[PDB]
Formats: structure tokens, C-alpha cells, sequence
DNA sequence: GCCGCTTGGG
DNA sequence: CCCAAGCGGC
């Protein structure tokens, strides 16, 4: 994927959010900014709490072609996610 | 549990049959005699073939109460290990 | 318990 | 890609 953003539940609850450093829980709703590695040739992501992500300012105008993932999202979620991108 | 016996979808494909010593495949059915290790607090499970169990001398009246896992078990393997246990 | 395979974080 | 945790086998 060639996307610039990751959104997904939480395959593990030891992430650690770039804003707060806290981790990130299990199976919660995180957001990911994909970035470059300088370890290896390909992306890894920052992860981020869902709201710290926005916190930290995004201009998404189309969630669901812009975030990898959105189309596996919970309806509920999926929402949650177009909602917050628009304001 | 207490009980001597488990059977189970087999969980990984590693586990080498101590019957006829091929791997059993993952999500196979599969059977064990259960042992207390005198090394740790934990119990070791012999893994066999469902077919292979049955042609080491292991032996069982009441799957249902002998065998931990059972009701566990796809309805259909509930009624082979029944009629190959009366067998 | 120990260890190797697999998964996940980076 | 490297490293470490989680899981599975024993
Ligand atoms: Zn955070
Ligand atoms: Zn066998």
C-alpha cells in the first residue's frame, strides 16, 4: 500500500502512541501516519491513539481512499472515522 | 484440566505424532495423554493421530468424562471418538 | 521450565 | 530488516 495513512484495531496492546507515549490497547481503534524506514526498504508505522492522531492535525478529506484499512473497519468505526476527518 | 486425555483441532502443524512420528497437520483432529512434567507446574501433552491414538494401547470408555476438549469438538468427531472408543 | 517459530513493533 | 514477545511443542 502506497497510502500515507493506517487505521486498524490494535493487533497487539504494546504500541506506544508518538504524541502521549502511552501504549496502545488491544484491540482499540489506532491511527497510523506511514512513514519510510532508514533500517530497512519499506514503511513502518507511527501509531497513534485514535484521538491523539487527530490531535495532531490531518487534513483527510476522503477517509475511505486515503486510510489503508477504513474498508475493514466496523460501520460504527468507519463512521467514527469520517465524522472526526471531516471536522 | 485433571483429565488423562485431550483432543483437540491441532493448533500448530509441529507436533510430531508418538505413534508413527509424521508431523500432524494444523487443524487436524488430534488426541493426547496428558502428563504432569516434574520440572514445572504444567502438564505435557503426547500428541498422536486420532487413528495412531488408538493403536498404542491407549484406551477409552467415556470420552465425554475421560477426554478434555470433547464437547469441544465439531458434532460430527464427537461421534467418531464415541464409536471408535467402543471399538 | 526451555526454545524455536511466528507475529508484531520499529 | 532486527528484535522481542507470544504461542506452541515438549
Ligand atoms: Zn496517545
Ligand atoms: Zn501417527
Amino acid at each position: 500500500s502506497d497510502k500515507l495513512y493506517r487505521v486498524e484495531y490494535a493487533k497487539s496492546g504494546r504500541a506506544s502512541c508518538k504524541k502521549c507515549s502511552e501504549s496502545i490497547p488491544k484491540d482499540s481503534l489506532r491511527m497510523a501516519i506511514m512513514v519510510q524506514s532508514p533500517m530497512f526498504d519499506g514503511k513502518v508505522p507511527h501509531w497513534y491513539h485514535f484521538s491523539c492522531f487527530w490531535k495532531v492535525g490531518h487534513s483527510i478529506r476522503h477517509p475511505d481512499v486515503e486510510v489503508d484499512g477504513f474498508s475493514e473497519l466496523r460501520w460504527d468505526d468507519q463512521q467514527k472515522v469520517k465524522k472526526t476527518a471531516e471536522a
